[PDB]
């Protein structure tokens, strides 16, 4: 399905503005989800050497990057914005129903 660029820029704002310690919160995994379509929606297909192996953050986030080469950047659009619909969905706050409000007026 078609996502704007638009609502892809309003949801990387809302995932940047969520604090560490906070009621709407995406897990590790959900970080790294978020962290590859990013990538994959600005940068495009990753375009450096994976980190060494004691890089344990950086490794974990190549790895991510990685697994989505291939992908356009409208179906990573789509996938980071569904992605934090769903953790807002499932939040279920007064506050988590106004960001799916934003995006969705995006
Ligand atoms: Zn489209």
């Amino acid at each position: 399905s078609h996502m704007s660029k638009a609502k892809f820029d309003k949801a990387v704002e809302i995932v940047q503005s969520l604090p560490k310690d906070g009621p709407i919160k995406p897990t590790q995994d959900e970080q790294l989800y978020f962290y590859k379509y990013f990538k994959q929606a600005t940068v495009g297909d990753v375009n450096i050497s994976r980190p060494g192996l004691m890089d344990f953050t950086g490794k974990a986030k190549w790895d991510a990057w990685k697994s989505v080469e291939g992908t356009s950047k409208e179906v990573a659009y789509q996938k980071y914005v569904e992605k934090l619909l769903e953790i807002l969905k499932k939040a279920d706050t007064e506050e988590s129903k106004k960001y799916i409000a934003e995006i969705e007026a995006a």
